[PDB]
Order: C-alpha cells, then structure tokens, then sequence
C-alpha cells in the first residue's frame, strides 16, 4: 500500500546568478504502484537525502513526475534535480516520498 | 582451475517502498572460463565488497550469469545489481565468486 | 541584471610534458542574459571553485563563451576546463563569473 | 623537446581469479609530439599515479600507444588500464612518461 521509488544518480552540477550560487545533483525517477488499490500522491513530494537523514530541496522536476494520483499497476517517469547552497547534496543517494509537504 | 570474473563499475542508485529504502551498485559482469576443463557454478555465488572486505548482497542479476555449469573458453555476461540499506555498498569495488551459498 | 551560468560536471583528466604535470575538471557550461538589458561580459571571467572558496584557473575554452556581451535573452555554451597542479580541481563544483580579470 | 600526455579518466572495474583480486582504473591516452625533433619512446613506460606520489603497474594497454618513437607532429592514441590489489588506483589521477623502465 505505498508506492516504489525507483531513483538512479546523474549528473552532477551548479546554477549561479550574481553572488548566489547553488550544486545541483539529478536522478532519473521511477515512480511504480505496485498495489491493487488507487494511490494518491497529491499531498507527497519527493525528497532527496543522504544515509545520515540529511535532505535537500527539489529545484526542478518533469511533469510527469507530479501526477495526483497513480493508479494500479502505472509508472510515471523523469528527471528531478535536487540542490544545496554547498556541495552537501553530492552526497544525497536516495530519492524517496514525503507526505510532510 | 577457477572462473574469471571481469567487473566494470556501472549506475548508482536507490529502491525505496514506504520506509524502506536502500541503495544499489551495479556492475557489468562477464564471467570467462579461460581453464582446460568444464567448471561448475552451481554451488557459486557473485559477491561484491570493498577492500576491506565488507561484502553486499547481489538485489538482481541478469539470467545469463546465473548459468550452472561454464564449458571451456565459453564466456557469460549481464548486470549484477548490489545494495545496503546506507550508503556502504558505493564502496564496493570488486565482484568475484564464492562458494559459500 | 546578472547573467545565469549553468553548469555541469564532465571528464576528469590530465595533461603531462616532461615533469611538469596538472590535473583538469571539464564543464559543460552555458551563459543566459534573463534581464530586459543587454549585459557586458569584457571584463569578466568564468570561475571554477569548491564550497570552500577555493578556486581553479581556467585552462582552455570554447570560442563561444568568450563573447563580449550577451544581449537580452541570448545564450551561450560550451566547455570550460579547469587545472590544478594536484588534485584539488576535482572538487570544483560551482562555476561562476568574476569581474576580477 | 618531451612528449605530451593527455588523459581523460576512464571506467573503474576489477579483475578476480580464484582468490586472486585487482582494481582498475582505465585511461584515454594521447601522446603527441608537439617538438620539432623525432622522440624516442623505446625506454619509456606509461605510468599512472595519485597527486602524493603513489603509482600504479599498467595491467594492459591499446598496441598504438607503445610505438617505438614518434615523429614531429605525430600523435597516436587509446586505452591504458592501471591496477592495484586493493582500491588505491581508483586515486590515479595523472598518466605521464617515465624513463625508468
């Protein structure tokens, strides 16, 4: 009764305007309900975080992976990229669902 | 008279399902029968560890690797998928096979 | 009134003639003016650094990210390859603009 | 009047045989003679190393890169794969020529 968080690492990178400057660390995203019910997604959101329990925030993420709800047996993809002012993110190895959002 | 076992670092990653999560290591695996005489595999396994010697579980291997038996100068080669629930097995650096299984 | 540099870690690397060695960290970067002005870029250079503020000169670049100016809108990309004498170019995780050229 | 050497890192990977196990680092190697003279490479080796010093025996290299001499403006290029017992390659961070060989 929860949904599959299928998440592999990407590239690695940075966004900079002005003196404001973050890390950016991507992960292709497979989301698979694996349930014989209807799940809603519509208050969770991804979270990126290291074996420590540190998260980071989500800066972008395709549409498909915002879906409201995933019924039986659906699979939605994409990329969701996940950021840090310092290069702490570079150590996030997992991508799992909130429901604090 | 033993299996050689060619491993290449491949995707990093993660499976999560509710609170359970872990992360994954994969390589790319080719198995080679370089000796003079037929060789079972039947009561091997692929293990992955660091240096160290901490050694992960294999989460999913492709079917070709898991042949019983390897006639001389035949070769197998697929995916082996390797995971800790931290993030531990990222220092996996070896693939190699035991009979311990 | 900034330009947005967007940045992607690429291949490590080194170059070596005779005893004299150093290490490289390319990125792909890309340039993009999103003000309602034109913005000079003359007396600015692209930037390599760690979290910790230290930073790595630049050793090759493309043509294209070297334009003066970036009218409102314009965008430009290429690779940027950055060195040090050791290792420590492998932890360059931010690239930036400097007006100290 | 040396030899220029390129390198671009490569594939991590790892060889066992029995109880017998190595790491690998693999390189793209170009060298090019950028010297008005013919060089001779006969005495001289590939040889991979970390930024403190520490080297690391070639396991096996592509045929064109152990020409015996290389004339003005020559270049020849292609894979160099260094090893260790343990996993102290995977820190070889420069490829350069040694006389000592």
């Amino acid at each position: 009764d929860a949904v599959m968080v299928f998440a592999r690492q990407g590239d690695k990178g940075s966004v900079s305007v002005g003196d404001k400057h973050f890390r950016t660390q991507a992960f292709k995203v497979r989301l698979v309900n694996a349930a014989k019910s209807e799940i809603s997604l519509k208050n969770s959101c991804l979270v990126a975080q290291s074996a420590a329990g540190q998260s980071f925030r989500l800066d972008t993420v395709d549409e498909e992976l915002t879906a409201d709800t995933l019924k039986p047996g659906a699979s939605v993809e994409g990329d969701a990229i996940f950021a840090s002012e310092d290069d702490a993110v570079y150590g996030a190895s997992l991508v799992r669902l909130s429901d604090r959002c």
